[PDB]
Formats: structure tokens, C-alpha cells, sequence
């Protein structure tokens, strides 16, 4: 059927990216956006969410829900608002996908408990880019096979962490499966400092920051006589949206909440 | 336990290098070989397998089984004498990895019944590479989710065709999951005949001929925003290998016949 | 010194960029545009250049020319403008950056003695790029030792010709210099046709189109043991945009015409 | 004309390939052979080059070149005896191609005196890989219009330095051209110890090390909106040899001493 859904925090990056994903989507009806904007935001500098009939703007979010009784909140707000907002959501009939963190271990399992009583669906997606998920859900099952791996992740030049996140995660999601161990050869010496990279549970992990990039990272496996590589490249915002698209079409699926695309896809 | 391995065709360069293989690998022991040579072969130019108190050699299989009676044959020989080893092993309480393709239907279907009630596993392997075959298994997992796809796949120039076997098999196992479909402009057209490629199913693939290469495969998954890429490099016949290793540990565990190392991996 | 610079055509897409490039520039000045709209276009859908005292609109070249004597004209407008275009400013000690093909080969000498006798520089600039031309640079130079090479392309979906202009170019450059000759195996055939790609001399070119590609080619040559690659990925019309900086400053350097960015990186 | 070559360690990894190489080359002979062994090597496990009456073993240099008097003598001997060995084929009209390090600055400034009085040709190739070569020669050409690099080198993972001496060398070529300058956000901080790897002049080198892998090299020059990236992948030692008939074809063309390809190619 049909599936009608609300945004939370629709003026951000991500969120204006969603609005369209929504709007183009033909089995989803974009019908209420939860929105507010800083008491200081001039209407010239920070436009409000564009007026319409279709998609009514709403401050309170219990609100919402009893005026519009959409049938999935997409919740791109902050990590402050998330848990009052999901468990919201479950106690109304209203599936949450939620695309920031920022549960406590106690705020999750308490929306995880209300998930499975009411038999609702809810996804946590701290990262919505199918291409980048299937590549750590991938790696994991790779690493099965090839416990020799590193990892290249390559980001713009005004990028302020490294590694990166997504990088920190896939050496995470290997590590459940790969036998710790440290690589390269037991005597080898860098010459110059940091040549081999960081490590995290012996996996290599490299740091590259350039004009022109966006987000791109690389899994390469070794084994004899062969190198088997996982690559992801993502050039705008849009690479997100194949999995708002899935996120919403699977939580009406699912009868219980699940936390990373990894468990679903 | 220890797994007392028996080779078929141990000169070929796949059975050179799957016969060093068992010899390195722990927990096997490689008790016999099943060769013979062309009555014109040369010592000079063709030599015997090489003479030990270890690895006997044997002209015939029944004999072999009787004598040595191996866990498992690894059959490296030729696509007309695959069904009469399969069967014989089967009947005997060994469980065959078969290296090469060559059974009609009604053999294929004669041995699987029989290892069914036996009992007794059996892996069938037209690609022993895992790299490259984990490629191919992701791949039709991906395409679940990235319906545009293009295979790119190369090659040294002395190959005769293209495109290559495992871009075939890549493309046939992608059209089991991806909507059939043609990609590109409806309206795009070569100035230069063949700069799109040939078209399995609608997915282009592109056979790259260079001095230098040995076997290479990319494929590469198009979405808004992204791409999505898997790419397998061998540099030589140990890249074979890993796969050889998982068939004879696996073969031990399963009580039935697996055709495709995609189908246990 | 302070290069003060007009922009003809500045509301193309390629215009914006370079409008951007020239302010952004330390030394240079947007001075001007020669700039006029269809009859038809509707301000509230395609807005005039915005009004400024500093960057006057003149519909006339000849006007802007002896008003505004601008140090260099950089011509963003149709193929059947240039000529015109370049002339008027040549004969007028305004040095032309041209960016779009079309003159005629008569058209072209008649710049060209021009540029000569008036010791006043002039680039043809077919492509902007620096990275592309680069690319075709090196390899021209690169096939010298290694002749046997292909080259891959990929661009997005909605693209209509294939091969691209880019690859169509890099090939006649590299035929300069590599001795012509087919390549592969003289016995290899196609099992599906277009597999092979299609050949421009000899040199195999293959082309990839997919969603979330913007403009990408790969020059792969192959040789004994090894494979040397070049590779330009554009993910904007940013990328041509060190290519009219470079143009701009070195126009003022050199006292002839130049035809091609590769005849003076 | 023919060129007739003797080589001065023929028993040597590369040795074996530069004898295989002259033999091969249909415009070079190999007439003799610089050789000993340790008196130690057992020649059931060191064996002698083998015995023929084409290609004569000495031991002392001097006798090899009155006796055969070759146009060219490839030196793939040891640091140690280098210099030697080309002050003596520079007084005796031979062509000294040396391919190994090992000159004293006072040594070679020896050799580039006498071979400039005696107009006789000599190149030192401390590289002999053309692709690497022309990888790093580009490189440097390529930083004078972007530069903002990094340096990827991956190997097999029983290498004991990182980084590599190639890249090493790269890094090197390219401060030539670059402005040295840093790279990456002022404030970027790694959370994971040497993500952003080894800096030289500010240029990132990271190492990869990984079973599968040869030699292997990636510069990625970042601009805005674009990447252009220069690639070698070396698979065994037959990636030297065109370097090594490039240098023996091109010693007799010249009348002064080279010190690296790249000043030559
Ligand atoms: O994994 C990450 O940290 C990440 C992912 C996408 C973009 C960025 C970024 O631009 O910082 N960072
Ligand atoms: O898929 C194939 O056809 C294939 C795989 C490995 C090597 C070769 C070959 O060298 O021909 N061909
Ligand atoms: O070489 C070409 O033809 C080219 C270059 C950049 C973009 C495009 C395009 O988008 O069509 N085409
Ligand atoms: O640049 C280098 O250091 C280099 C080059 C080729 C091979 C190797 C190696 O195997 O160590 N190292």
C-alpha cells in the first residue's frame, strides 16, 4: 500500500535529500515535515521549509502524530531528540526510521523491548548508503576467507577525523569474524614515521585527504596469488537515499527493531 | 581429524599446484596420486610424477580406493572421465571434489542421488578461486539493490575468448536476481561499433587483451550518487588454491553433492 | 600584473564556473561579459547575468572591446562565434581564450598568421581540463615504450555517443605516436559480439555508462610483467577550471596561437 | 648494427631476466659472461651458469673485454664493484650500463668526467622498470599543476621497509617541482596513531603489505572537482627488462654519462 511519511529536521543537508527521495518515490506521499528553526535565523540567510498544503509543518511531534497518523517518521534530527521521539512513535503505531545515534545502551533496549511488544517495525541506520554498508557487510563475510586485509578510505580535504568513521566501523564488523592478528612482516621497520598506517585489532587502516574527493573507501583481502578488493565511492548526499528508500519500504516488513542496514539488507 | 587426500591428474599446472597445496596444508596428507602419461611422452621432456614411498602411483581408481582407501579424491582429470570417478568414489565411502565440468544432466543427477542417500558429500567446482567466486556471489547479492551493472574483465592476449568463462558465469549468476533490462541512454549511439560492449541479459561486459595481465575482474554497480565495485586479481594458480582447501576441509562436513563453491562459501 | 579578464557566454554552464574561477583568482579581474538572451526566456526561469558596476553587460564585442579594453577575452559562446570573436580581439591587442571548437581549417590560419604577426597570444582550448589533458599528454609519451594499450571510459547514463569526444581524442594522439597494429590474440573471436569493445587504430576503447558516473577514463598499457595506468575521474565542472586559469595566465606569456592544451602543459 | 653484450652477473634474479632479455632482443647478442661463485655453493644446489660456446665465463673484467671486446657491458653485479668495473669499460671504448647503486659522489663524478672526454655513453639505472620510471618521471611533471599528491605503495608482506625506495624516490622527484607545503585540514587530529601516514616535504606515503601482492604503486594528485591518478603495477622481474633493452639500445646513442632513466625516457 501506500506508505505515508513524515521527515524530522527537513532543512538539513541530509534532510533536503530525503524530502526529494520521499517526494520522488511513487509508493511514499511525503505528508508532514517536523521543523524548527533558530530564534536568530533570518527568513534571507535560512529560508523556512517551503509553505504547502500537501506537507503541513509541525513543532511538536505528538502533534503530528495525532493530526496526520503517517505511517513512518524518518527522523533526521539531533541525537538529543532521538529516544523521546522513537519511543513516541512506538506507542502510537508509528514506525520510526531513525538516521542519527545517540540511544544510551538503556534508552535502546527500552525502544527494542516496545518494538517487540507492539510488533512494530524500527530501523536505526547510522549509515543509509546501501553501497557503503554492503561493503563492511561484505568484508565480514570475506574475512572468513581472507584474514589478511587493509583498509584505504580517501575523504575530502577539509575532513577533520581520521580514520573515518565508516572506516572505524567496517575494521569493527571484520574483527567480529577475523582471528586477531597483526600483519606484515614481524621485522619490517617504517623509515618514515606512520608509513604502515594505524591499526585497529592488527588491521591496517590509511588515511588519505585531497581536493576533489568526497567519500570513497577501499577493503583490500590478500591471500596467494590474489587480492580480492571492496570499493565504494560516493559523490553526493544522493548516495544515501537508496537506503531512506529501503529503510522505509522494510520497516513496514519487520516487527521488531534493528540497529545498522548490515542486519537487513 | 587428519584428512588423507588422494590426486587425480597431479602433473596438470592446476594438479602441480593442488598437489603442493595438500602437502602444505596441516591437517592434510596426500596418499596417492591417479596419473598416466602419453605413451610418446619423453622423460626427457615429460616426467614421471616424481617417485615416493609416500604417494603412491596408480593407473586405475578402484585399485587406488582398495589400497589406499582415501577420505577424498581431488579429481583434476578431464571432462570425460569425471561421472565414472564420482561414481566409483561415491559407491565406496569417498567423498570426490571435482576440478573440472563435464557431466551431462543424467550424470549430474545419477550422483547427486546417490550422495544423497550415502550420505556422503561431494563438491562439484568449475572455479576453485574463492576470490573469484565470492565476487560472483556478491555481486548477485548487490544486484538486489543495484540493478545497473557493467563487468569489465581482462586478460593476458594470448586468450582465445571473449568475453572470458567467469565473466559469463558472473553475468548468468547477476540475471538470476537483477530485472532484465538494457542500460544507456534508449537513444545513445556508437560512432565506433563495439564501444558498449557485448550484452549478457542487458548487462554490458567489456573483454580488455594486454601483455602483462593474467586474470582480472571488476564489476561495477551504478546508483545515484555512487558505485559500488568488486574486483578479483589473480597473479597465478595459487589463487586456486584457498578454494581447493575449503573443498576438501568442507566436503568432510556436508552429506550431499554441492555444484559451485557459491553454493557453500 | 593584474590580468583583467572578460567572459563571453557567461550564464552557460561552463560560463558560472568560470565566472567564479576568474573572481576567485588573485590576479585577476572579471572586467566584463558579452552576454544576450533568447527573445523568449523568461526572467523567472532563466535570469538575466546579475546587475553589477563592476562586470558591465555589452551585447556587442567591438563595444566591450574599446569601453572596458580587457587584457584577455575568454569565449565561452558558440562554434559559430569564434571566429569572429577571435579575430576582432586580435586585431585589437586583446588576447582570446578560446573554449569551444568550430573554426574552419581556413578560418584557423587566418588566427593564426594573425596571432603571429601581432606577436599577441591566442589559446584554442578544446578542453579545459588539465587532468584530461595531461592524461592524453603522458600517453602519447608513454606509448612510445609500451604499444599495446586500451582505454576505458565511463560516463553517466543519459550520454549519447559512444566512445566520448575525450577518448576518441586521447586515441588519435596516442596513434601519433604508436606504431599501428591490432591487438589480442590474431585467433581470438568473440563468443558475444562487442565484447572486444571498439577499435580506433588498432587501439581497443570500451564504454561504461551507469548512473552515479560523471566523466572517468582509464589508459591501461600493458607490457611484459607489468601495467602501467592512467587515470582522470571529473566529478564537476570544477574540473575545468585549473585549465582557464592556466589559459588565462600563459596566454599572456606566449606571442603565437596555440591549438590544444597538451602543445603547451 | 648489432649490439654485443656481456653481463656482469648473470646467476642473479635480475641476471637470469637480463640474460633471457639479450638473448631475446632480435638486435642484441649476448658474447660473454662476468662470473664466480662462492666456494662454498654446492652445485647440486648453486649451479654454474651454463657451460656454452657462445657465451664464454670470465672472471676478471679485463679479460672479458680484451678478449670479446663487447660494445656493452650490463653491470648487475654489487655496490662494492661498480665503480671499478665502469672506469674500466669507459678506458676501453665498452658502453657500461650499471643497474645498482653504490657510487661514491667523488666515484661518480669519476666516471661522468672520462666518459664526456671519451665521448663514450653510459647509463647508471638505479631503476630499471620503464613503467616505474615513467610513473615518477610524470609525477613530477604532473605536481607543477596539481599540487596537492599522495603516494599508495603496496607490496608483498615480507618486505622489511616501508615506505618502499621507489617511493621514496617518487616523493623525492616530485619535491623537485612541488612547493613543499602540508596537506589535509590545519586541524585534523588522528584518532587511530599514523591514519595519515609518513610525510615527506609534506607529501603522505602509506604502505600496504598483503600476501598476494609484487610492487605495486598509485600517486593520486586531488584538484578541485577532479583526480588524476598514475598507476604501476610491476607482477615479477620481466617488468625491468624493457628498461633494460632501452638502456643497452640507447647507451650507444649517447656521449656522456646518465644517472636515471627518468633523464632519459
Ligand atoms: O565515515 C565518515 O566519517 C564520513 C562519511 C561521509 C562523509 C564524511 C565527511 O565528509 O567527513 N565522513
Ligand atoms: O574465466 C576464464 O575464462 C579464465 C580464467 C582464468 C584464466 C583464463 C585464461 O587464461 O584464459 N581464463
Ligand atoms: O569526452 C566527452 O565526450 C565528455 C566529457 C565530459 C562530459 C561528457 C558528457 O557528460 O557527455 N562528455
Ligand atoms: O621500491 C622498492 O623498494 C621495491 C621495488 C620492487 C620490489 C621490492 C621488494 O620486493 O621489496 N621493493
Amino acid at each position: 500500500m501506500m506508505i505515508r511519511v513524515a521527515i524530522g529536521g527537513p532543512r538539513g543537508k541530509m534532510g533536503q535529500e530525503a524530502v526529494h527521495t520521499v517526494m520522488n518515490n511513487e509508493n511514499m506521499e511525503l505528508v508532514a515535515v517536523l521543523d524548527h528553526k533558530d530564534i536568530g535565523d533570518l527568513l534571507s540567510e535560512s529560508p523556512n521549509f517551503p509553505a504547502s498544503y500537501e506537507v503541513p509543518v509541525f513543532l511538536n511531534l505528538e502533534s503530528l502524530i495525532v493530526t496526520i497518523k503517517p505511517d513512518v517518521f524518518l527522523d533526521l534530527t539531533t541525537p538529543h531528540q532521538v529516544f523521546e521521539h522513537t519511543m513516541l512513535c512506538l506507542q502510537n503505531n508509528v514506525r520510526p526510521v531513525i538516521g542519527t545515534t545517540g540511544f544510551t545502551d538503556e534508552q535502546l533496549q527500552q525502544c527494542t523491548i516496545l518494538a517487540e511488544v507492539n510488533k512494530l517495525g524500527c530501523i536505526v541506520a547510522p549509515n543509509f548508503a546501501i553501497g557503503a554498508v554492503l561493503m563492511m557487510k561484505f568484508a565480514s563475510l570475506a574475512a572468513a576467507y581472507f584474514p589478511d586485509v587493509e583498509i584505504i578510505e580517501m575523504h575530502h580535504d577539509q575532513k577533520l577525523d581520521a580514520p573515518s568513521g565508516t572506516a572505524y566501523k567496517t575494521a569493527q564488523m571484520i574483527a567480529e569474524v577475523r582471528p586477531s592478528h597483526k600483519q606484515g612482516h614481524p621485522n619490517e621497520k617504517e623509515t618514515l614515521e606512520g608509513a604502515r598506517g594505524a591499526s585497529y585489532d592488527g588491521i591496517p587502516i590509511h588515511s588519505v585527504r585531497l581536493p576533489g574527493l568526497i567519500a570513497h573507501q577501499q577493503i583490500l583481502f590478500g591471500g596467494e596469488g590474489q587480492l580480492f578488493t571492496l570499493r565504494h565511492d560516493s559523490y553526493n548526499r544522493q548516495s544515501f537515499m537508496s537506503g531512506v528508500t529501503f529503510s522505509i519500504n522494510q520497516v513496514m516488513e519487520i516487527k521488531e527493531l534493528v540497529y545498522g542496514l548490515e542486519n537487513i539488507l
